[PDB]
């Protein structure tokens, strides 16, 4: 159908918007603390602590498969990165502090992306 294609053009454009959003969020992690999954070879007990791991490479794979239906699902994954870190790591660690700074700095990007998604439809 002609509609399914119109739909696919919007999903593709949403993917396009979310890609720029992801790049902007990832720039706020210059240390690359959140770039890749926590290694289960190096933290073998990780899944006993964190039940839904997330990281920026995993979000990117989902994004490029057009696996994000709306901005809300995308935010869910971003929030997992931050919240998992703030639980596993103590307050006085470089990792926890990195998560706080990503949360704070990402808020601004996400604020405008929500306006852009509502605005563009």
């Amino acid at each position: 159908s002609m509609e399914q294609v119109a739909m696919e053009l919007r999903l593709t454009e949403l993917t396009r918007l979310l890609r720029s959003v992801l790049d902007q969020l990832q720039d706020k992690d210059p240390a690359r603390i959140f770039a890749q999954p926590v290694s289960l070879k190096e933290v073998p007990d990780y899944l006993d602590h964190i039940k839904h791991p997330m990281d920026f490479a995993t979000m990117r794979k989902r994004l490029e498969a057009q696996g994000y239906k709306n901005l809300h699902e995308f935010e869910e994954d971003f929030d997992l990165i931050i919240d998992n870190c703030m639980k596993y790591n103590a307050r006085d660690t470089v990792f926890y502090r990195a998560a706080v700074r990503l949360r704070d700095q990402g808020g601004v990007v996400l604020r405008q992306a929500r306006r852009e998604v509502d605005s563009i439809g």
